[PDB]
């Protein structure tokens, strides 16, 4: 399972690209514009998000129609070869998925939140679909059963199109991405923090550097 | 899994293909008999239909009797090579299947209402076989764990023919066929229309839209 | 399990009270608004209907704000004691709820979409709950699973509120209704009818009236 | 679990009561007509059988319509006590049951064929219904599955309508009855024969008196 | 559970009783000739086992046909109280179970193979019944099956008649039985010397008792 | 699946292959028993099978001992190509069917009722198997069980014999088969004909023909 | 599934393999002793055993060290290739176990009563292990669960070890481990000779031949 | 399954390799340092492991920060090419994982108390990863419950990385990986010689040596 990181804070992005466990990022329209504010320009924060990341980074068109949605796909993409450009499922979305497949453009479908709209999105030929299991979350329905039905979906089908679980909002959904087998997730920088993270880690290793100090005062491994 | 559209309305199905979700369609003497009004004829629709749809498009032939089944089928052949003959699971229709896919014209048994007249129509030869889940429905049957049943036959004997899922009347069918693996379902209009919508997906789409406006007043995304 | 009639159609609720089948009838504001043309008064419609049926009829407020809505629902009480004044579940909906449940008012607690809604239309102490399965089923969810994790909470907490399911598009709604147990089905008219009828039931009967002729010319049973 | 005979063979029926085994009695017009042959009166056939049984013996009415179904209902209870008025699954036949509920008259209502129809039965006040096992097996669908969904519905409602099981044609559906739990069978004369008998019983019996021979040459217990 | 032994072989039973572990005893004809030879009668050996044992008793009737059967029951019944009559599975034999039932003459049907026949004895109002599970193990089923399916049965309709486990082999189909619920199991002297031993309470004591010499030579508790 | 007749009666074999849904035929001596009466001889009865049916034709051998069974099994072979030896499940017919292999004569071993015959006489190199589900039906045993059973013990050692369902007596014998994945179901004349049946088929026939009146007052489908 | 015979009884052994049924044989010190009677010596009786089986034939070492464990395994060997040496589950066994191995010399680790006994003698590079099922089921654990787990434990590792189940006592232990897919069954003669047998293969065996002398009153097939 | 030694102290470890059943052996500060004691130095305890276990020899770094455990880990291995580095599930462990993969060193992640914990260590490149069991159960989760979740991870990624079950405390962990399908185990001295020990194969050892004894009063086996 690929990991991505769901934020447009470069301070976070650099840290966990730092990390090396960061595989690519996503973005949206409302994560960009929390960040550009103060003087900060968007086209500057997509441009460096592309450079600091190797992975594939998704960036979200704005246009409604399928004419200005493929007119700035292609402009998207001509800002680096590691560029995904991030289409609604829509009618006009759907259109343009087409269009971008054959011309060799990576897409990524969101705004997803049943199967059968992934299912939609995987044959116009999306590179990647993103189901938002949070937002299900949100409304009283579990967002995990949408991905499970997904994979087995895909699975039937042999569709070659990756499930990137979106929206996540705590490490059961990464869990649950899993051992369901979602090709990918991308988690925002608080949730990514905690994926290393267990009390008894903590606990284990402070007791054997204790015990370490019994033979070795200096608390170091001479060999 | 393919999506075909199930009216011989010629309007929804222009519409319907213009969005690229619709894979193929299907007719049967009703739906066409409906259309075939005012002064409009059956052989006009079912030419203008086949000329439209690039993919297959299946015409139910009338007669009861082999001999009529089979000659009406090589007449339906006639009008183009994206023609699929609809025959009935009869006694007859399962004879007339056998000599149709002898001589290669595409078939689709229709009228399939449990697993062992699938099979049949399956052992016939039949391209696609049609069973149909509304009309289950309306009895107080279940309909989709017929169409699980067929799946599972079929897998059992590597079995070739496609499994048409008919008489659909819910994105529900629709959602339980791809979970079930069906290989094509064909729904109506209405039916159709809904596949791609949900209200968080409407949702989402215009938040973010508002918020781009908060760092692109004329809403659009200069790269 | 109870079975209500969904429509506002004097004929229809005649014809289904004739039958003997139908224990009550629920109504909404857009089912209203249909009847009430060519002249026809919303007032009238809705006490001829509280005059045909015995049991329990749903009346839906109209008004957003709690006061507004409890002031109806003391006229709508005042038109019969078989009224049910049906609620929407929202911030105001509950508190009317709450009010009228002191008062004795028999209510009906509508637009559910999850089991959640439902407890909370229950901890307000309304006399139904109304899920809505087919506008689930239309966007991509099976609504059917809503209905049984509700009527597994409401055992968990011996909640008196009745289950009525809403929003049914066929009869496997109602089996599955039936076999869950929620406690009342309200269905639209053509869907009632369905219900009694099945091709074995007429084959069947056709056969052993031919064979009672056999013994019996004139078809006479004489005892 | 109450085992019935399906038939109205006398001699079938006088052997069943002498066996001890039969606990009633199902008639429906088809088997009375075999046996109301060659001068035999369908009247004197039904007499014999309410003198001979001493539980319920089921009685199908002729008419289609609901004053002839009440008519001759009544006629049939006048006959005995233990007689059981059978009333097939239609509108007319729900309004008759219903009727003669509230005149202390037993019904059975018969042709039921889905678990909703026997819902329906019961919600009219039936006191048995009879789902066809047997022909649901010949369209190809298993009919025990009704069954089983008819018992955990009456389960959920704590209805008091029997389930009596019919169309009966081996000793598997029998025997699935009994382990589902429905109140009745009703079994045809030959399937009754079958279910006392087994090899292993054959075989044991005759090992046991072999075995006996060489301490008792005449084969007699001598206490 | 009841715990019978499952023998004529009267050390067998002196043993067994003398242990504290057997309820009562099952013989069959082939038990009682085994011991009934060089001299020994068979009268003699079934009087010494009902004044040996305080349980119940059963003893097979050697006629086929009732009214031989009933002869030979009430002789059984009159060599003492704890006596049960063993009555094979038959036509004859519910007959005869159904008239000592109601003389008050206890009752065990045995030959018994699936769980119909099962039901059947309990219906004729037999006190046991006993299927044979090692019988049906030496034709290739597993016998305890049908005594799972016997006790669902039992629990869906009350019924009182106790299942008696008969030929039992090993100490797994007395484990299943109890997991089961069977009331009784009758077993043969080996198997029934087998249940009360196992190497770790073996091993277990041997351990307490080297432990304790350690603080007591003399290996006592002085208290 | 494959699909064989179980009869000898030659208007039967004649009708099904001419409907082209028979892939074999079964015979045994009863079957044949039946045909061979008023002059009609057995050997011609078994010839003209033979000869009229192009897929396997399974003749049982009537000796009961090795030698008779090989010499019997050697001529029916010689009899035509499709022939397949039917050789009960006894010490001798094992050892016939290990000799036949051996010779390149297909058998098919008969009369089996447990998983384990089965399994014995696939180790004997038998090409076919046929395990009786309607007589263990009759002996109160789900027969169907012992399919499953015998489909997974072949699946785990890849057995090649085929498991060939006999004894069937009704449409969900074949169902469950054709679920179950046994290689061919050999079914009764009647049984046959009702596979192709439905009323829904009936009904949507008549319903397309009477909607086609509209458009066609003649019924055809001129194109 | 591979049947050895489990005995050291030449008769027994004579017998089986003349029926064909028979694929290998296992002794041990127990059985072999049991035989060694009346001056009868066990190295004649081994030799005899070896001659007479053409497949595998184990013969268990009587030493527990390690160094006369080897010896005596390569004395064993020596008297012919289709020898098996039977070596216990304890540390020097293990040892013997992989120096054997290492020869080339097939092995057989015996007195096996847990899963992961079995896997340690498979690490050990063992050609069989015998975990020995009805020695549990004397103990009161279902010694065909631990034949579930093994069988499951070499799947895992795609382990070659032969799974050979060994103290079985009955046939259901033999079906048991034919479902769960083990290698080999070793079986006494008693059980060996119950598994062909079944009452409605005779009974239908003797009806066919009834049947047919109706029409060959020889009783013959002549063709 | 690989199973390893999870200790520091020689003479186990001289043991264990003796018996033919140890594959390699892991290490930590606190067991190193139990053994460090009254003259004995790490140092030359660790390289004493290496000369004596020809299979992998885990030891860990002491180092928290990411120079100091490569640097640390180079130094382990170059002592032995059998070494394999132990590192903490940390993010400067993480780093040091990706780098010393790199560089080709093995690397066996430890401290791993969660699912997610094992995917981040295995997308880091490591040979093993290590979650402990026993200390999950320590604090009242059971811990296998992680193992079963980490195989299935692993297995749906198709990842190399070995499963290293570790912090053993009793034979059912080690019953439970192989179940699931750890790649290896690792266990204490105590657990480790508790795997091959049942009564039972002390019993039937004893027992076939009693035997032997009747056949050869010397015990000796002369072929
Ligand atoms: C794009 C799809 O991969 C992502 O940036 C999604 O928009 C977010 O994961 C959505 O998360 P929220 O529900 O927190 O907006
Ligand atoms: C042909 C078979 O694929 C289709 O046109 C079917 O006739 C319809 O799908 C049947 O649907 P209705 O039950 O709604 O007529
Ligand atoms: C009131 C709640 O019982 C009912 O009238 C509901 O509004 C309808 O059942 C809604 O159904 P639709 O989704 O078909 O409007
Ligand atoms: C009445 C209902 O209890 C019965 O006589 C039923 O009509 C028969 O059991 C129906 O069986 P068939 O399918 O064999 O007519
Ligand atoms: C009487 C019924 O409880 C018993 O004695 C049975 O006859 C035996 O239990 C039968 O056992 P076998 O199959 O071992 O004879
Ligand atoms: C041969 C095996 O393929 C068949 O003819 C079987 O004998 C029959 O199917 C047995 O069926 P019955 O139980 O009806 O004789
Ligand atoms: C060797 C291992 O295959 C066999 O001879 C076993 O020793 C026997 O199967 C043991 O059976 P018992 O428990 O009946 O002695
Ligand atoms: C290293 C594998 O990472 C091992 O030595 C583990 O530290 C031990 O297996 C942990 O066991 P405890 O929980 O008993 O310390």
């Amino acid at each position: 399972m690929k990991i991505f990181l769901d934020t447009a804070n470069i301070d976070e992005i650099r840290t966990g690209v730092n990390w090396g466990i960061v595989d690519g990022v996503t973005t949206n329209p409302t994560l960009i514009s929390k960040e550009a504010v103060n003087g900060k320009k968007y086209g500057d924060i997509i441009r460096e998000i592309l450079k600091i990341v190797d992975g594939p980074v998704s960036v979200e068109v704005v246009s409604t129609k399928y004419e200005g949605m493929v007119e700035e796909a292609r402009k998207i993409h001509g800002l680096g070869d590691n560029a995904v450009v991030k289409i609604p499922m829509t009618e006009d979305g759907l259109r343009a998925i087409k269009t971008l497949s054959s011309e060799h453009i990576n897409t990524n479908c969101t705004l997803v939140f049943n199967p059968i709209q992934a299912l939609l999105a995987a044959k116009a030929g999306v590179t990647y679909v993103s189901p938002f299991v949070g937002r299900l979350d949100d409304i009283g329905e579990d967002g995990m059963q949408i991905i499970d039905m997904i994979r087995t979906i895909f699975n039937n089908y042999i569709i070659k199109t990756q499930i990137l679980v979106a929206s996540i909002r705590n490490p059961i959904h990464v869990l649950r991405s899993a051992v369901i087998g979602a090709d990918v997730v991308t988690v925002p920088f608080n949730v990514l923090k905690s994926l290393m993270k267990h009390p008894k880690t903590d606990e284990g290793l402070a007791k054997f550097l204790e015990d370490w100090k019994k033979v070795s005062p200096d608390g170091k491994l001479i060999l």
